[PDB]
RNA sequence: GCGCUCCUCAGUACGAGA
RNA sequence: GGAACCGGAGCGC
C-alpha cells in the first residue's frame, strides 16, 4: 500500500507556505514501528509515545476534539492510558515518526534527537496493530490529519 | 561582579494539541 | 509538547 501525505512547508524565497506531497510505503511503515521499543515517551528521544486522538486516559472525549477515523476497532476504539501507559489493562494509540525512505527513527537520539519530521505512524499498545499514517498540516507541528491510501 | 554563549538540570517537572 | 532554579565552562566588560 501506498500513502500520500501533504505537509506544508515554509519556502525561504518567497517566505510562503507551500504544499508538498510525501509518498510512505505502508510495509516499511509498519517495519518502523515493529522496531521501535514498546514504552510511551522513555526513549531519549521521547518516541514512541501516546496518541490521544483528542481522548484523555479515561476514553471519553476531550470535547473541542475530532478523534481520527482509522477505520478499524482496536484503532477507534477509545483510550485507557494510565499514569506512565504501562498499566496491565491499558489500551492505546501509539505514534512513532516514519518517512518517505522508510529509515528507522533514531529513538534514543537525544540533545539533539533526530528531526521527526512531519509523519507518524499510528498503531496500538501493546499489539502493534497497524492504525494509520498521519501528518502534521503544516511544518512538523500542528493539527495531525489522517493521510491517504 | 555585570552582559552574551554553550553544556547540564532534562525529554525532567509540568502537560495533552503530540 | 516542554521549561527554570542549582550545577560547570567560554567570550566581553
Ligand atoms: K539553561
Ligand atoms: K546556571
Amino acid at each position: 500500500a501506498t500513502w500520500t501525505c501533504i505537509n506544508q512547508q515554509l519556502n525561504p524565497k518567497t517566505n510562503k507556505w507551500e504544499d508538498k506531497r510525501l509518498l510512505y510505503s505502508q510495509a516499511k511503515a509498519e517495519s518502523n514501528s515493529h522496531h521501535a521499543p514498546l514504552s510511551d515517551g522513555k526513549t531519549g528521544s521521547s518516541y514512541p509515545h501516546w496518541f490521544t486522538n483528542g481522548y484523555d486516559g479515561n476514553g471519553k472525549l476531550i470535547k473541542g476534539r475530532t478523534p481520527i477515523k482509522f477505520g478499524k476497532a482496536d484503532c477507534d476504539r477509545p483510550p485507557k492510558h494510565s499514569q506512565n501507559g504501562m498499566g496491565k489493562d491499558d489500551h492505546y494509540l501509539l505514534e512513532f515518526p516514519t518517512f518517505p525512505d522508510g529509515h528507522d527513527y533514531k529513538f534514543d537520539s537525544k540533545k539533539p534527537k533526530e528531526d521527526p519530521g512531519p509523519a507518524r505512524v499510528i498503531y496500538t499498545y501493546p499489539n502493534k496493530v497497524f492504525c494509520g499514517i498521519v501528518a502534521h498540516q503544516r511544518g512538523n507541528q500542528g493539527d495531525l490529519r489522517l493521510c491517504s491510501h
